[PDB]
């Protein structure tokens, strides 16, 4: 269950960071 | 409190995922 956690907190952290591209570019 | 912890950093992040989306849209 922590480890569900910590993922699916990591996959928001990558829709972030890309997000953060497209804004970019 | 950890869990108190873990689920307002999951709520953030839904909504830094609902703002992403209103941004998409």
């Amino acid at each position: 269950i922590l480890q569900d956690k910590l993922n699916s907190t990591m996959k928001l952290v990558s829709h972030l960071t890309a997000q953060l591209n497209e804004l970019k570019e």
